[PDB]
């Protein structure tokens, strides 16, 4: 086993220096490569329980059995006295710069995979490039460095939910026995637009800096894999050349959906558009019922807007579904129209958007409903969030050999592996693996570890949590109630829940029993917690930290022997005692 | 073991009937207990892994082995045959209201361990009184049912850092885009403690109806223990009367202290009279650097207030020293003062408090410093946070035996038992236990269920998770960083540790590394997690859900191969990487 891992990490690393923490002959090497600007990984072998076998399997390579040990892409450079004769002899640099390909690393997509993955490999030498181009959308929107969700994804529409919870917090701050009378603020979009936008634009810069203090090249081009090793670049002006490198991640995202209906394309708008949108969206139509359908209804309605959704079948499809329903009627409640088992079928167009007063158009949107009645209504925006897609035949030409699944996502083994042997997929792309920053950035920094730094820790894909930042928030973590019913039957399934209320909406005078959480645990394995879901204020500082509880395998009786603090909403997880089974009611 | 656990249960339980789940005669007795409104404890001997030795060990008292057997206080009452002929002869009410006392259980102290003490042991069937009095404080201010935390406590001063943060809402607002000037909004102090108060009197209301619904007596009178059976109590007119329980629990919580110096109980004010204050304190001393000294000089001047805060020596001794300081520094550069290295030596009188037209008087401290320099100036109010004691010689005639400590605290053993039988302690009197309202709660509810529902479950006191709710929060769990060099060694502890900032302070133009966390961790332990600290905003709704990972012994790898929520800012905890040792700046 040992055997079969040193011969991986040598032939992957880009410079790498086999040592132990004692040895001044390493520390001169360590100083001499330091001096001369020179990064590299750095393995102490001495601090390793299997480091006596490895360095005599080092032998192999070079052999000698001594430390250290320096080398290139696979070859054995020399000792210590070796290594300071390269240096002393002005040969180190060129030997250190040898390779077959211009790069160690490409990467394709610049988003947050993509830079996660770039950032790591320069660490240790690889030397790297980054491809980044933003296809622009029907009506021409783009933006800068950093992929989805930086610039029309997590970032954004956070900074756009805070704006809708100032709304409540202006209510609620007359209670508490400030001056201000709600009912005479009004919102202006385009001034928080701008100041969304301008940090978005410090991001963008940042990431330029980031890359170009890492020494890593950052073009500006869209990248075709032409074969394993040969990418093809088209930039600005359209000029096309190819650039050859050893390994190749894949981080090219998705892109959203449009429905096939006359109109759509034409007239309306995505959540590509939404988030730089000159003017205010005014009464507006959401088709669609995911988590982003949900999100930017609320805000927009949050911020004063007339806002309807159009739900097909089902809020959250994938998401339990108890909290789906919870989660759409405080929405319905406070402001939001759903329009219910309608679908579509054309749009279109009264009013041409006003460029130059910076005013919305006007649009007119038919449908019908499963009932046999047609829907009929007149907005000025209409937004598409009905799904989203990568588009990799754009990127991957067909005879590289790059497995696709039947929704064009890649095929990889659990260390990120593409069917070519050398192509990696992390991200949105990797067919099967949750579509969330966090997982593309650990997904990306973990592999960059393995290819050029001997890395074994492999990224866990299970029970990773989620938020859903609709106007009340939803977290959760695990198996939603119906799935676990379905994998372990009824009889096995113990479900804890109650009610609770913020002490802050106490003298706001806000709702009783709206707020909700539950446990659903395992009866034949001690308790054990399968889920967790909590809907309430701030519900994503709440779920994180259970997480990793959970992650540990956390049982009921983990909760209970925990003590609260208070006062705190998180705190109700750890008196849960209602179950569902009892027939008890949950409410306060 | 089982044998000496079934004696204790069986000695002390008011009703307990043992049972099987899949027995009829064991239903007809439920089904009778039940008609006749008899409350008891319920042991099912088919659900226990020890049942079939304890069903043989029942015998010891009723000469029979099968199930069911109803107890009383003691003794055995019947099986199914005798508890239906008891019930068809109208004796069985008789048979469990027979007592040597007049009470199962007196609590003293109507407070949060007292109160959730006294609702367990009446679900049980043990007959129940409760006994609460709120001495006044100097100036004559007093409160109804619910002990500290609801009445002068965490429930008030919280709501009044909610009316402290929504000025810094006010101002985010701009920002974000809506119209209002914070610069022409001020706060009324008065409108702010009607709604607090409005909501705290829904809460001693709401405590009485429990009480009442759980058929537990509540005297509105001053309790004396002079025996071990024997309670004396002083009702509002002074009358005074003698009554008699099997078990007693202590739980009469602190008071204030004031420093021996004139003028300080005459003309200075503590928490206890804050949350109610008919006027706006104005320009106002604190004297003392507590928890509760820093959360309400945080919150006045949060409303406005022109605050000082005189310290002695050192912010908050017993926390973690640099998050103190961190937490120091936030304030004073958000408008607190500070009186480092002073004490004071008199307070003089300049005007009476305005009754009538709600008004503060004038007040003149005159005090030191270290370095000579004397201390003199006027302020409108002085409030003393140095400390909090019980009272327990006003309770306790020292001649029934239980043992007190130097401080005045209850020695107990690690089931809260004093050194008198029959007698017990919970909260802020259990000597060396944390003073937290969550853990009253938990010791009062654990404690009852053993007492009369023969549980075995303690209390656990350990790695208890605080937050203090400052104008920036501070949340820790575990140890201090310096206990834990302490107790280990510098060479055997690893820190880890990040500056971050929140997405919502971007657009509101906050500041850029003053949040903080970081991560004690111990070398030679598979870096277990000993300690953890963050310094931001939502602080308490951050810290709780690790409390449950370190309960459960988190090392730093289970940190790191949990993923994060993205936007959080709980979510860096899960990717920290900087060391102290290291000496690489934590900043962003
Ligand atoms: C509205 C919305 C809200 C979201 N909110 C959240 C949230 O709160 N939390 C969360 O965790 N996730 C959220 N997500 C999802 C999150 O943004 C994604 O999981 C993440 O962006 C995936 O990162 P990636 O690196 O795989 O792809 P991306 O970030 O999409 O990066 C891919 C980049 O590569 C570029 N590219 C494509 N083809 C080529 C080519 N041929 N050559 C060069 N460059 C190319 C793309 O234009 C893009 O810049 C949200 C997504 C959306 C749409
Ligand atoms: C300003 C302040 C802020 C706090 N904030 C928090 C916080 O955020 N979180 C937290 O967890 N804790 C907080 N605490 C502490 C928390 O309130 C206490 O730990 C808790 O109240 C202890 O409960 P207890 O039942 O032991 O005592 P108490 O709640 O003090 O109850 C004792 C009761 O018994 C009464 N009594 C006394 N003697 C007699 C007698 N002889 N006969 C009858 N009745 C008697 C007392 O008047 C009182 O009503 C705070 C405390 C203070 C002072
Ligand atoms: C993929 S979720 C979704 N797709 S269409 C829809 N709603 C409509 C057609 O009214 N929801
Ligand atoms: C979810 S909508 C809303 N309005 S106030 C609030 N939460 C607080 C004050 O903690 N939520
Ligand atoms: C117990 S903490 C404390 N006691 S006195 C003080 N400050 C002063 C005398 O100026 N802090
Ligand atoms: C701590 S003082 C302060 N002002 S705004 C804030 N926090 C947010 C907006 O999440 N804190």
């Amino acid at each position: 086993g040992t055997s079969q891992w040193l011969r991986k990490t040598v032939d992957s690393a880009a410079v790498i220096l086999f040592s132990k923490t004692t040895c001044p002959y390493c520390k001169k090497v360590k100083d001499v490569l330091a001096e001369a600007k020179i990064k590299h990984a750095t393995i102490e072998l001495d601090q390793l329980s299997n480091g006596s076998a490895i360095q005599k399997c080092l032998a192999s390579f070079s052999k000698i059995e001594t430390v250290p040990q320096m080398f290139v892409r696979g070859k054995f450079i020399g000792d210590s006295q070796t290594v300071l004769k390269y240096y002393s002899n002005d040969e180190l640099a060129g030997i250190v710069n040898e390779s077959k390909y211009d790069y160690d690393l490409i990467v394709i997509g610049g988003g947050s995979g993509g830079l996660a993955a770039g950032k790591e490999a320069a660490k240790y030498g690889a030397k790297t490039a980054v491809l980044d181009y933003v296809e622009p959308t029907p009506i021409g929107t783009t933006w800068g460095l950093g992929g989805t969700c930086v610039n029309v994804g997590c970032i954004p529409k956070k900074l756009m939910h805070q704006a809708g919870l100032l709304s409540h917090a202006l209510e609620d701050a007359e209670h508490f026995g400030w001056s201000l009378d709600r009912s005479k603020i009004s919102h202006n979009w385009s001034t928080m637009v701008e100041g969304v936008q301008s940090h978005i634009g410090s991001l963008n810069w940042g990431y330029k800096v980031a890359l170009r203090d890492n020494q890593v090249t950052y073009l500006n081009a869209k990248g075709r894999l032409i074969s394993p090793h040969e990418v093809q670049i088209t930039d600005k002006n359209q000029k096309v050349s190819t650039i050859t490198g050893n390994k190749i991640i894949l981080a090219t995202g998705e892109r959203p959906k449009y429905p096939e209906i006359p109109g759509a394309v034409e007239y309306g708008i995505t959540s590509d558009d939404l988030f730089s949108l000159p003017y205010f969206p005014g009464k507006t139509l959401v088709i669609g019922a995911s988590y982003v359908a949900l999100e930017c209804a609320g805000f927009l309605a949050s911020l004063g807007g007339d806002v309807t959704v159009m739900v097909r079948s089902i809020l959250l499809r994938g998401f339990d579904q108890q909290m789906a329903e919870k989660v759409g009627d405080y929405m319905e409640n406070h402001g939001v129209k759903f329009a219910k088992l309608c679908v579509p079928d054309e749009i279109k167009q009264l009013k041409v958007v006003d460029t130059e007063n910076n005013k919305p158009g006007l649009l007119l949107v038919k449908g019908h409903y499963t009932d046999g009645k047609k829907f009929e209504e007149e907005f000025e925006t209409v937004i598409f969030a009905v799904g989203r897609e990568p588009q990799l035949s754009k990127v991957l030409c067909e005879t590289v050999g790059v497995k696709l699944d039947k929704n064009g996502r890649v095929v990889c083994t659990d260390d990120e592996q593409t069917t070519v042997s050398n192509v990696y997929a992390i991200g949105d792309i990797n067919a099967g693996k949750p579509q969330l920053t966090p997982v593309a950035i650990q997904a990306g920094r973990y592999l960059a570890r393995r290819l050029f730094a001997g890395a074994t820790e492999l990224t866990d894909y299970s029970n990773v949590a989620t938020t859903v930042f609709t106007p009340l928030e939803y977290g959760a973590c695990g198996l939603s109630e119906e799935d676990a019913i379905e994998k372990y039957g009824d009889k096995d399934i113990e479900v804890y829940h109650s009610n609770f209320k913020p002490l802050e909406w106490t003298v706001a005078h806000r709702e009783d029993n709206v707020c909700y959480m539950k446990l659903v645990c395992r009866k034949s394995d001690n308790m054990r917690v399968l889920g967790l879901h909590v809907l309430g204020p701030n519900a994503g500082e709440i779920t994180q930290g259970y997480a990793v509880a959970i992650k540990m395998g956390a049982t009921k009786a983990d909760f209970d022997r925990t003590i609260g603090i208070h006062p705190t909403c998180s705190e109700t997880f750890t008196t849960l005692h209602v179950t569902k089974k009892s027939g008890v009611s949950p409410i306060v």
